[PDB]
C-alpha cells in the first residue's frame, strides 16, 4: 500500500510487469548486493522513471559530504512531494547495470509555472573510484536546452569549456574533484560534478521567488539552481526532477549489429 | 481578561468545559501560588498550556538564567504575543504528577506551512539539575525529530554533537553546555544547547527566514531553526512549544521515508 510490492532492475521493468501507480517500489539493479526503495514515474503510455533527485521547496539542505552524496539523503513519499538525491551509489549501480543504456531526462520548473525537459541520451554516473564521473553520448533533445555543454557566460572566452558537464567526476565541499584550484563544492555549498565550476548545477541553493543576485552571497557566487541554457544565472527553478528511464522507451538508421 | 475556570493544567481547565482560548490560573500540584498561563483550547477538548511563542521578532531572546528561570514577554487572551513562560513553572507543570506529559512543537514557515514535532514523556528538571530536559522518544510529526540530532555533514559526529535530549538549560550567563565555549553567549538566546543544536527555537528571529553565515559577524547559524524540517539557514516565521497530557495525544504515523 505505502510501497508497493513490484520489483524488478528499475523502474522501466516494474512497469512492464504491469505497475501503473506511481509510488514507492523496491528495485535490486543487476549487481545490487541489495535492493532499496526509489520512487518511480509511471505514466499511461507504460514508460516507468527511476526518479534519483527532486527540489521543490528548499526544505532539504543539499550541502552534504561526500559520504552522504553517495548513501542519499532527504525522503522518499509515496507522492513524490519530498526532496531528495537517491545517492551517487544507487544512481551508478541502476545507470551500469546492464548493455541497455539509459536516457536522463532533467526536467525543470519556473516559478511561473513553466517547464522545461532536456535528454541526454546514454547517460551513466562511474563508479566511486572514478569520483562517480557523469557521462553521456549526446543531448537528445528539450527545450530547457543542454546547458551540461558548457555556457558562455561573457565572463571569460574559454567559458563554455569551463562550464561544462559531461566527463565531470562529483565534487563536495570535502571531496574536491574540479578542474580548478578551488572548491565549486564549497563556495557554492553542494555536490555536483564541477568543473571550473558550471552551467547546470541542479543541486545549488534554493531561492524563494526564483530571482536572485550578486547581493545574495558574499562573493556574488551564483550558487542557485541554474540552468544556463533555459534561465539566467541569477534565476533559481522552482523544482527540479532528475531521472532516468532505458533509451529504448525514447526511425533512420540501419542497424548492422 | 482572565478567565474562571483553573485548574493543575489547561488540559485539567478543559475538562472543566473551557472553550476558549485565553489566559487562566493554574495551581499545579506541588506550585505554592497559581500563576497565569496561556491556554489553546480546540474543538476536541485538548487543552494545551503554551510556554513559548515566537511570532513578530517583538520580544529579545537574549535574556540571563534569572530572567530565562521567571519568564519573560507578554501573556495576551488573543496570543498574538511573544514570551517564554519560565523555566521554573516549565519545571512545576511538566513533573506535577505520576502523568506523562507530550509537548507538541509548532512551527511555521514564511510560506504559510506549519507543521509539528511530538515528544513524549516531556520533562523539565529543577533548577538544581539546571532544567535539564527529557522526553522519552519523538512520538511523530512532519518537522521531524530535530532534538534527535542532526547530521549536517560538517562533523561525523555532527548528530551527537546536535542532540538535545538530556541537556541542561544555558543561558549566556551560565553555561551548561557540552561545548567548550558558549553556545548560548554566542547565538544570544537561551536553550537546552549541546555543542550547540539542531533545533532552536529561542534564537533570532530573521525577516524573510532566509539569513546566511553574513548575518552575525562570526558566521553563526543563530535563527529560529529545526533542521529537519528547514535548512540550517532558516529561520521560522512562528513557533509554538506547548504541553498536554500524554493521554489526550492522537499518534498517527507519517507518510515519508527517511534516506538520511
Ligand atoms: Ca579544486
Ligand atoms: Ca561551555
Amino acid at each position: 500500500v505505502q510501497i508497493h510490492d513490484i520489483t524488478g532492475k528499475d523502474c522501466q521493468d516494474i512497469a512492464n510487469k504491469g505497475a501503473k501507480q506511481s509510488g514507492l517500489y523496491f528495485i535490486k539493479p543487476l549487481k545490487a548486493n541489495q535492493q532499496f526503495l526509489v520512487y518511480c514515474e509511471i505514466d499511461g503510455s507504460g514508460n516507468g522513471w527511476t526518479v534519483f533527485q527532486k527540489r521543490l521547496d528548499g526544505s532539504v539542505d543539499f550541502k552534504k559530504n561526500w559520504i552522504q552524496y553517495k548513501e542519499g539523503f532527504g525522503h522518499l513519499s509515496p507522492t513524490g512531494t519530498t526532496e531528495f538525491w537517491l545517492g551517487n551509489e544507487k544512481i551508478h549501480l541502476i545507470s551500469t547495470q546492464s548493455a541497455i543504456p539509459y536516457a536522463l531526462r532533467v526536467e525543470l520548473e519556473d516559478w511561473n509555472g513553466r517547464t522545461s525537459t532536456a535528454d541526454y541520451a546514454m547517460f551513466k554516473v562511474g563508479p566511486e573510484a572514478d569520483k562517480y564521473r557523469l557521462t553521456y553520448a549526446y543531448f537528445a533533445g528539450g527545450d530547457a536546452g543542454d546547458a551540461f555543454d558548457g555556457f558562455d557566460f561573457g565572463d571569460d572566452p574559454s567559458d563554455k569549456f569551463f562550464t561544462s558537464h559531461n566527463g565531470m567526476q562529483f565534487s563536495t565541499w570535502d571531496n574536491d574533484n574540479d578542474k580548478f584550484e578551488g572548491n565549486c563544492a564549497e563556495q557554492d555549498g553542494s555536490g555536483w560534478w564541477m568543473n571550473k565550476c558550471h552551467a547546470g548545477h541542479l543541486n545549488g541553493v534554493y531561492y524563494q521567488g526564483g530571482t536572485y543576485s550578486k547581493a545574495s552571497t558574499p562573493n556574488g557566487y551564483d550558487n542557485g539552481i541554474i540552468w544556463a541554457t533555459w534561465k539566467t544565472r541569477w534565476y533559481s527553478m522552482k523544482k527540479t526532477t532528475m531521472k532516468i528511464i532505458p533509451f529504448n522507451r525514447l526511425g533512420q538508421q540501419h542497424h548492422l549489429g
